[PDB]
DNA sequence: TTTTCCCGCCAAAAA
DNA sequence: TTTTTGGCGGGAAAA
């Protein structure tokens, strides 16, 4: 009971990846998030919401209808990271680390897009990370006189933590100290 | 002590 | 309206 890991996002995420094969074929494929809430004794739907939203940021899954997702799988993965490299503003990111090191729709908004730009920034000759990339999220997110500092940035650290441990479950990431980098599949 | 991050209020898109 | 989808921060367990 006392342990906080029993309700950690990476447990139910590991079970979520256990629910479906990484390499399926077009069969009777469907997802019902409330049926996931009922098939086990947990949890509140918001957890499956953020897990599903981060899952579709890499095109691993797709929306079909209300309470109706399709699992798809590992096919696009490499094509998704490569298309993200076509979208990549990598020079702005590496230059942003040079700054921090010393001295469509307006409200899309932040979840899937931040996971996408995270997966984009993961590729570089010298993988560097990660709260500096949170500062990149503040600069891309604001780029205005306010600032509006102190607040906001910590919550981006929180959702970035959720993106971190959710990407720690049978996927392309490591567990190295803090500020981690891995992309197993090129 | 700081870092890690869960729970869930509460409000925007759908129904 | 009620419902489904998720931002958003607090507040505490864990390192």
């Amino acid at each position: 009971q006392p342990s906080r890991k029993e309700k950690s996002l990476g447990l139910l995420c590991h079970k979520f990846l256990a629910r479906y094969p990484n390499y399926p074929n077009p069969a009777v494929n469907n997802d019902i998030c409330l049926d996931e809430v009922a098939e086990e004794l947990n949890v509140e739907r918001r957890r499956i919401y953020d897990i599903v939203n981060v899952l579709e940021s890499l095109h691993m899954v797709s929306r079909l209808a209300k309470n109706r997702y399709t699992w798809h799988g590992r096919h696009n993965l490499n094509k998704t990271l490569g298309t993200l490299k076509s979208i990549g503003e990598e020079n702005k990111y590496a230059e942003q680390i040079m700054m921090i090191k010393k001295k469509n729709s307006r409200k899309d908004k932040s979840l899937r897009v931040m996971s996408q730009k995270f997966v984009m920034l993961f590729l570089v000759s010298t993988p560097q990370i990660v709260s500096l990339e949170v500062a990149a999220k503040i600069l891309i997110g604001e780029d205005h006189v306010e600032d509006l500092d102190k607040s906001k940035f910590k919550t981006k650290i929180r959702r970035l933590y959720d993106i971190a441990n959710v990407l720690s479950s049978l996927d392309l990431i490591k567990k190295v100290h803090v500020t981690e980098e891995r992309g197993r599949k090129p």
